[PDB]
């Protein structure tokens, strides 16, 4: 059959409404991972196929065919023989399935808290960002097209949304912020923290006893014909232990069954190792940028004086004690506000907030 | 049964909107390159069939079908015998099932990457075209019909559109663009070197140590009529080794297995050759365009010049100086309005630009 | 089961707009050809039926199946018994199923090429004319049913259509075009060696070896009642070659397989001859239509100086001089807008841009 | 299962707008014989099956059911014996499988022509129909229900439509038509023509060289209850020959097999017949009609001298020159008027053009 | 499964548009026999099932199955033995599997025929019905509803609505209708003859030389508890003849078939007959009503002159020179008005035109 679910991707991968950069690799994160889990876990609607002998009768077939994929598996090139005992032959185990799938879906739910913890946090904090954005946009929406405001386009952000915004900081900066940069710059840390500890656990995964997986070197086997047989890891032809049970109790033999997932299974471990380590060196380059802004926070305030040197007419206020009545909420709300509406509706609204404050401060 | 998807393919093949000229290329690719290999993995819902002896009991027949197809298959021109050892029997062997129909995926990914380099880099760069040319767009889509501005429709341009675009550039200005162009024929110069590498992992693919394949190469056999058995490689009928397991280990034998993708594959690499390699050569034009635009730069301006010779009435403000004002930044950007809006809208905006261009220059 | 695709015919059928006369045989030859290649290719979802001995366990009744398929198929008329060696058994020698199928598919898109040659190539000329007859359409769509403009209806056009046309060619008479039509021409070259180059692919189609197909000898012998046995060709009842493997190597016997897919090809041949004949036929004589024109070119004014003859009051300007401002560039979109909006809402639009080219000559 | 399809159905059978007098039994026989023509070829979603001797083991069955149906099917009432040879046994030969679905599907098709040729020949007459008639069509839907006209009813259709119509005359009377009416004629003719060609290849149908089928012998045998068994012809019981191969080489034997599809096929061609029957003869009176119109001409103006009988008030000009000024032309258009507005919306319309005949006469 | 069509059947059902009385037992006729056709050749998706003997191996079984099928079948209660020769044993013979389905789709078209004639015939007449209706009809829609016309309710029905009807009143009486009314009392003639002739085909159904069937015979016969067995007839288990093929040519024997379809054929036989027999004497009533009014015709006009009873104010003209100029025409489509309309909406009407009613006589 076929499986086409465009809605509930478009839900996460669409609905909630930010344009915060390459933070929307969460978003896509939880897709890919989410998509892989509940593909992988669907069998692909056979995963092992055995050689059970010959007098078996077909209820047989249907059972030592699970219980070599429940029981673990194992591995040897071909021509050793068996070896003997129960060790040197199950040197090298490969038992992978039990893990995987699941533990993507795990994954991917790791990959989501972080947005969870930055709407809670926000709601902490006592200013909703979510409002404003969406408040200030469609204001951006209405009036942008209609002519009647144009040579007055200054004045119209003066008096409806800069007394909104203007107005929100009021009674937010009187409950538990100040500091709302420092809580988003948290925020970040534990995206990148995050991002690195999902990572560790793909090498970790499989079994850290038998090698571990990191990409430049399979596909440096790959690439040079080593295939598995030779390579001695990672097989498609494993090796199964048995047991009955008689008087005689274990009466173990091994049957060896042909293993189809293992053909997708790092297929996608080349793919997947190289996304998230790049998903990681994006996530956390973004979060140095956020501890340099909250450092120095002299050349953060560079896109704010940047905007006010536009300023037609220039009338009066000074430029410091404006960033000394706006410092420490609005100089961020700022830098959410350009980051969403655009750039030039920003400058706008920048610009007519100097004009208004004076009760303030 | 059937599988038909308009929408999703509708998604990347219409819904992010951009005319831009052989770039959607790109956005072609992607669907030819993920439909091949999403239908190719659907094994056409037998991918391989084959002769084991008479008296296997049928969950033998399917444990050997897919023995024969994970372990890797070969082929010899018969009437050879089977030749000795292991070498001259497997000197020719055909196993590219493995790679090819993941290896597409991630071809149209690796084709699907410069869009996103550009749309980064662009917001990089600070000045966001895609805005400003929805925006301009529908100011051309709502009052071309209005009949009250026709007689004014020079002078319309100059109030509404012009101030937002001519307003645009002094914030871009001060932040990190004079050079989006630059950044611009980088991202061109990355789509040429993406194509070419993805050709030749074409060629390079199946295996380089058995010939390789382009195109007037096979057809050139094909229409002389040398079919495969005749011309030594790339079969349809594939013998393939075979292991059980006793006391005496290997126990090898050969059950020739017909095989049917093998007809598939090739029926596709002719045309899928001969597409790539247009790609190629309508990308790689593409890029010296923009070098010589990047490099002459005189001749660069040659659009603008000849809009600005309609000019009705032709007012006042020279020629070079406007040039001195627009030239790094506006001077792309305009070459982008005209690409999309189409070209008489453009020349309007162009026109009204020079009346309003004072105070920055 | 039934597959029954509206959605999808009617996009290639329906979406892209044009009344371009019998031109639109591109439009319905893409989708006869892509249907019937998508269709034989679906196996009628038994493609060949084989009588393969008693012995056999059915497991490899739909081995020998396939092996009859992909390997080659012959015919004999019968009682010749088997002739024998390779040859004479092997004369007539019937296999297509390895082209047909997909060599339609590539038909099929070749059709489709021509279209975008001349997309592309507009877009080269540097003057559009989707936008300007999308144009002047609309406005013919809006104001045709007001009554408040009749009487006025002709200075309706003077003013708001015929300025944006006639501004237009102001713009692209500077940029790469006084060809178009030279351009036009060529395209329609193209279409018509297209369409008999596709035509000698269906004659030199099964194999030039054994006959050739084209239909009035086929029909010539159906209708005389030759059917295939006694007509020597073309059979629905083909011995197979086999061979299995053992010490003594070939083992080669001949198992007579019941062949349906035959019965669809023939049929499906006849139809389809007589159809790209005609195709062929007039597409060939539209592109001797547009030699003609851009050669004599004193004829193809003919409609223009007719439309002048209607002209009411008939001011003032001359005649030749007005072909002399419009000739290279207008002449022809005017035979464009005539052939999309009609003929009458041209007359208007043409005896209207007669009366406000002054300036440009 | 179950296909109910009535989207495509409805696409032709409603969506192109004519209420041409059955003209529309084209319409109507498309979708019947290609229904029928789709329907006999799905085979009833097992053709034929027969009788194979004991020791078969079911791939043989499934064998010689098709060697059956695709080789030819014979007929002997029962107790004859076997006859000999070759010829007595085969006298009576019945396959029509092989035409008569497939025929049908042709058959509609030169069903479809006609309608092709009336829009491609108006298309070349220069004066659209189509347009015209849709147009002042919605004219009339508009200001039928307001109020403000009616009174004024008369002298709106003065102004707006009526010089639409008068002015499309004097373009189109300057290109290849006056003789449009004759173009029709011609149509129709074809269209006759048409389906006594149809009827006929019913009649040829089945082979000729054993009886033929038309309707009033088949019910007149039927309804005597001959049956089949005893009217020596047409059996749903059929002997078929068949062929192994052996060093002896032909060893051919009889195997009657049951024959579903001869229940099916003619209980349609008693239906059948009758309604190509009927289409015949309604098609071919419309088409004397014509002629006698095309001839005559001076009873052609029945209808218009009719019209202009009603006339209210009865103004000025006199009756014979408005015919000299619409002659050969509107004389027909109004004709169509007529068939398709209705009645009396069109004697408002006749009537006022006789007003603002002036110019042009 | 299960087949559920609403629209289909909604499309006869209701779409075409008339209140005509009782015959719309011609629309819900072609419903009820188009459905049960449709249903019984569908087999209730195992017609008959057979006793066949012990030695055959299943693919005889599923032969002889339709070989009792399409071969008669007969009857003989039980205990007879088996007569002898080939008559007394098949002196009761049961086959209307042939005919039944199928004959019951063409009776269905037979009663569809009717409509056709009186939508053709009206067409003939000159005079549209179907247009006038919808037309008042809407007029009576839009200002039922609006206050500002009721104390000028009278009034709006003599301008608008009434000169329309009354227009086309003269066009119609100069071409071919005085008659309409008797046109369609020959149409419902023809519904009689039809109905009673299709009854008689239920009757002569079955075959005549065995009984026939009507209803309080089979009924009369049921609710006295002689099922079959025992009344000799209509049984529902057949025994059928069979013939082998050996040099002894016959080889006939009984197989005794159980068999379900006569389950449901004499449980709607039941139904069907009593309901013929109802369409029958509701349209033959019908009839008569109608040859009596075109015959009286002295209270034909009772309708009319009781309208004109109500009248208020009852201005002027005399009453019977009213008809005198109404009588031929008129009289009739104002029976048809009052019987879509309503009644009230159409005594305002009747009593409009008396008095506008003055220049046409």
């Amino acid at each position: 059959a076929i499986n086409s679910v465009n809605a509930l991707i478009s839900r996460v991968f669409v609905q909630p409404k930010g344009d915060l950069a390459d933070r929307l690799n969460s978003r896509v994160t939880v897709v890919i991972l989410a998509v892989s889990s509940a593909l992988l876990l669907s069998s692909h609607f056979d995963p092992i196929t055995c050689w059970t002998p010959a007098q078996f009768n077909a209820q047989w077939v249907n059972f030592v065919n699970q219980y070599c994929f429940v029981h673990g598996t194992y591995f040897v090139p071909l021509d050793q023989q068996l070896a003997f005992e129960e060790e040197e032959r199950t040197k090298v185990s490969i038992q992978y399935y039990q893990w995987v799938p699941y533990v993507f879906a795990l994954q991917a739910f790791l990959f989501y808290i972080p947005r969870f913890i930055w709407k809670a946090m926000i709601a902490y904090s006592g200013y909703d960002l979510a409002a404003a954005v969406k408040y200030v946009d469609r204001f951006w929406s209405e009036n942008r097209d209609k002519d009647d405001k144009f040579k007055t386009r200054l004045a119209a952000f003066e008096g409806r949304p800069s007394v909104y915004i203007w107005d929100g900081i009021r009674l937010a900066r009187k409950k538990r912020s100040r500091n709302m940069a420092l809580f988003y710059t948290l925020s970040t840390v534990w995206q990148a923290v995050n991002a690195w500890i999902q990572f560790y656990i793909l090498t970790q995964l499989l079994d850290s006893s038998i090698y571990t997986l990191w990409g430049p070197s399979i596909l440096g086997d790959l690439l040079q014909g080593n295939d598995w047989q030779t390579t001695g890891h990672f097989p498609r032809i494993v090796h199964c232990d048995f047991n009955r049970r008689r008087p005689a109790s274990v009466q173990l033999d091994t049957v060896l069954c042909v293993l189809t997932l293992n053909i997708y299974y790092e297929k996608l471990f080349i793919f997947l190792w190289f996304w998230l380590v790049f998903v990681a060196v994006v996530s956390t380059v973004n979060c140095f940028k956020w501890i340099y802004y909250l450092c120095n926070k002299t050349k953060a305030q560079k896109t704010i004086k940047n905007y006010l040197s536009t300023a037609p007419i220039k009338s009066t206020i000074s430029d410091d004690q404006f960033f000394s009545a706006l410092g420490e909420d609005g100089l961020f709300i700022m830098d959410q506000m350009a980051l969403n509406l655009g750039d030039i509706p920003a400058s706008y609204l920048t610009i007519s907030m100097r004009n208004i404050c004076q009760d303030f401060i």
